[PDB]
Formats: structure tokens, sequence, C-alpha cells
């Protein structure tokens, strides 16, 4: 695969790099998958679970200020939900809503050896 993580630091890009390299489905919201923080937090988890993807790491960026400000700066954005696949940027919650429905997430999942459960319909 793509080799493992090992770095650390205070919200720094070299730490955020190792953070997206902790899983193949690293999800990122000001909140949790189990409680609606603010708008569009379930829209990412609906798309993932429909595709058969339920074992992501959902990162709450309110838990640590370094997660918060680290992801805001790394994205150059004030607020998102995101998902990174294989540590690569892949999109925020507005982008995911386009790519789901065109089917470009499905080819991205096939790079990892993951199978969209919309194939078995």
């Amino acid at each position: 695969g793509s080799f493992t993580m090992g770095a650390g630091g205070g919200g720094s890009a070299e730490q955020l790099d190792a953070l997206v390299k902790k899983d193949k489905v690293v999800v990122f919201l000001k909140g949790t998958p189990e409680q609606p923080q603010c708008g569009f937090s379930n829209a990412v988890v609906q798309i993932l679970r429909l595709h058969g993807v339920r074992d992501y790491a959902a990162y709450n960026v309110l838990d640590d200020p370094e997660l918060r400000q680290g992801i805001k700066d790394y994205s150059n954005w004030p607020t998102i939900p995101q998902v990174y696949l294989n540590g690569e940027f892949v999109g925020g919650c507005d982008i995911l809503l386009q790519m789901h429905q065109n089917g470009d997430l499905v080819e991205e999942l096939k790079k990892l050896g993951i199978h969209s459960a919309l194939l078995d319909e």
C-alpha cells in the first residue's frame, strides 16, 4: 500500500499529514458521526454507509485546538466536513455531494481495494 504514519507536532502540516495517514477513510468534522454538530455532518456518513464504509476514523476537530486550527489552516478554510482517502484530498461535504451521484468516489474506493455496496444492487 502507501506506507504508515509516525510524525507529531502542534497542528503542523507534517502532523496533519500523519493524521490523514492513520486510516484509508479519515473523516473530519467539527463534531461526531453520532450527534449532528451543525449542518452537513450526516451527509458524509450517509454517503459512506450507503457505499458500505462504516469503519472510517471520524475525527472530531473540537476535541483538540491543534486538530481545529491545524485542519482550518491545512485546508485554508474556516469550516468543512471532509474525507481523505489514502491520505489524499478527495473532498469537502459540498464536493462529496457531486461526486457520489456522478460515481467518481467509486473509482477512488477501487484504488484502495474497497467495494461500493451500490455495485450489488
